[PDB]
């Protein structure tokens, strides 16, 4: 009944969670809405969602990870997009898929960036010349120059219905978005068609196969649930992510410690009074610092159950962490000077 | 065929969006679940929302303006209810409907500013006595005062099951809340059941033909994912009106520059320390100023895409904005405090 | 029938409550889908909303008040779970679930403290071993520490698949676990087993009875209505009790006054600029004082038109309050510092 259970070893993790979740959904599809239990092989300690949380953080590392080629990053957008020419990799968009799905139904909160798009396709919904706007904000703009133009296409720009489609060394693909995409000139009476159907070429088209298997995924998990039902792609986009609630408040109820600590020690009772006076973004880095994101789960930031253990007695040394525990080690310094300069100093040099 | 696409004029809006939308009815009537885009005639523009935006301004604008007689405005609850006497309007409330479903599926959010009762007659609920707190509140006063009386009704009120609807021009028609109200007078024992009889007509049976109309439209936009997962009329009113997030941090963010601006400068720069250290009160001012409300879209602040744009220089004008665009046309003041002084004097003047 | 309606006369809430529920559950059990309106008996008076609350506190105290012996408190957690041994009081489990179920429609928040894993078993799912973290803190770290231990378990911590169940006096209750856990002694193969079913018992099975008959109360007023669906507990505990919003900008809006204070008052606005200031340490006090929680309901402060009604001229007692309806009794002090110096010990003090 409750328990999902993956028993899977690093070096492996994706081919053995795919393999697992395989079946499992073959067998009772609705476990894959279950209480998840990760094991990694040959490594004891009951997983506590802690263990679960560092088989996503892996699991996203690896996908989004220029290497294995699937997605590709916007240094301007900073944002994440199928790379069409992902290839035999049905099973790694079929997984980082399905991760995504056991990430909402646990609460927990993965560090993913794609642009409005990929939820709104999640959605069912086609890419459209808008949404070419947060996705590929170059080619948006010239769509928009040339809808926009005042004077006659054809004569002025000379293009057709044939689009380039180049691979890492250049060497274009002249694809046809029509027919005899050569010989029909784009005119001031294309142009909106000649845009509409670029648009769902590199939206749509350009990357199925690599998105079909990705939906395969996140719907082998999300199928029959109030997703069905959401409007608009921010709501996934939430779940997924978390929001941008701060509490602290609550976030110091729920903070537990160890090594020696407790909730009376000069260096906890003067890390809050830091901490508090900090500023958002200084809270929002601090957050970045000690969990994988600067969100906030469903419940808020208490729903994080953080904790500060000790690490050595005083020293020079920064404050380091353990985000898939939300555990933050601090060295015990001396003064609360010291622990702020050094608490700072961790937390931007992240 | 993305997008829904309306193309309408100015000076004539309502009839010729209703024109639309209805035809759009009358083949594929999916379209109304796709992207709306917006056309004003004549004029030439991609709408990249802010076309739309403004349909939803100008649309909700003639809709409650008491010319068109369809709404009445409260004073003092600034709130607005539907009007028993509008008659010959059943087509331009199934527009609002209309709006109020599309308005959900763009993360556009409207200055609609109804009693809760609106949403929860729209949720599929009867409105009741407590209903009228906010819907009437001076009817609301004498139905509980009515209640609470200890005195003996009968021996002290001349009333029956006979109430009155009052003209303009304060003509009286007599309506019978029960079968001959002439005769039987309220007791201390009818009394409730007639404050449920005069609450039950006044927010249902009164407004039958119009609300019916605005449901429909309602329904003709959204229709199978209904407000199944909003079990409190507030769930539907922050759909249709955004939260009360205030992220600024990601306002900041996301923000985009124009005229000379850019992230980096001296004036850019003094505006955000000013605007950050802004009193939730002031900030909600500006949103106003700058947007068309006080609110926050699905996704926080960020996602309204601020603009803010060089206008001249050091002037004595008070800034400006465009809110169906989100853009807020600020003059290179001379100094952090002339911008403070006049943008406050300015959100403060609205 | 506009409302649910539930006559009772204090002195015998949980009794009459019972009895005119198990009546409209037999007549049009319809009722049991409207919003609550509260009758203590021989008080003419309006249930705003008020009533209801009161009721719902009176009900709550005493439902988890260690008399009655329904649930259990433990002092780490501030948490209360049920006890098994609770015998014949399967309609006053069902009550305290009907209240639940309320609490989800209505924007009035029960200060009701559960372990996550009572709102996963209302969501019909079983408790698990990671539930136990929360319920049953110690039980957990033992069951914990026996499937981490490296050592050899039998000849270490010569133990059973029988436990131990004590009642109020000492006196244990040997379950078995399985089938003759007498001499099945618990190894390093077994105590995953052996931690399931314990963990299984406690959570499940340990406490069916009791807590089948919460879940039908909660039922009867949630029916078919996803909830069931919903992708986290967490989402059926912040219905129920509030999220941590503070606007306060909001609460000072919506904000009304009686007995001679207006909006305008001196003492009135000194209060907002006190209030304003203060820390939002003070104002989750202050919240607690005037209302029941430091908790909003959905849509923030606002929503919770809270009063400040004048309670006589200056004097030397402290501020009061009602809970129940939000109301802050405040004296018309000589000064804010008196204001100010008066709240401060209030808040501080009750």
């Amino acid at each position: 009944n409750p328990y999902l259970r993956l028993k899977v070893r690093r070096d492996h993790i994706i081919d053995d969670a795919l393999v697992r979740l395989e079946m499992i959904a073959m067998e009772n599809p609705a476990d894959l809405k279950k209480q998840l239990y990760v094991e990694f092989e040959g490594e004891q300690g009951v997983d506590e969602g802690g263990v679960s949380k560092e088989f996503f953080q892996l699991v996203v590392e690896e996908i989004f990870n220029p290497d294995i080629g699937m997605f590709t990053y916007d240094e301007s957008t900073k944002l994440f997009w199928f790379n069409p020419s992902s290839f035999e990799t049905e099973g790694q968009f079929t997984l980082i898929g399905i991760v995504l799905g056991l990430a909402i139904y646990n609460n927990c909160i993965l560090d993913v960036h794609f642009p409005m798009v990929v939820y709104r396709k999640l959605m069912g919904k086609k890419g459209t010349f808008r949404d070419l706007g947060d996705s590929h904000p170059v080619l948006y703009q010239s769509l928009k120059d040339l809808l926009e133009y005042e004077g006659n296409v054809e004569d002025d720009m000379m293009i057709t219905f044939q689009i380039s489609q180049t691979d890492l060394f250049g060497n274009p693909m002249m694809y046809d978005l029509k027919e005899n995409g050569d010989k029909i000139p784009i005119t001031n009476e294309n142009r909106k068609e000649f845009v509409n159907l670029y648009s769902d070429y590199i939206l749509n088209k350009s990357v199925e196969k690599q998105f079909k298997a990705f939906r395969r995924g996140f719907h082998m998990v999300t199928n029959e649930s109030p997703l069905k039902y959401l409007f608009r792609p921010e709501e996934i986009e939430l779940l997924i992510c978390g929001s941008r609630n701060l509490d602290f408040q609550a976030l110091e109820e729920t903070t537990e410690y160890d090594g020696g600590y407790t909730r009376d020690s000069v260096l906890i009772r003067e890390f809050w009074e830091i901490v508090h006076s900090f500023t958002d973004e200084q809270k929002r880095l601090f957050l970045q610092f000690t969990t994988g994101t600067d969100r906030a789960p469903v419940g808020g930031l208490g729903k994080l159950k953080m904790i500060i253990a000790k690490n050595g007695p005083d020293t020079e040394r920064l404050p380091t962490s353990h985000t898939c525990f939300n555990v933050l080690l601090l060295p015990e310094y001396s003064s609360k000077e010291k622990l702020k300069e050094r608490l700072l100093k961790a937390i931007t040099y992240a």
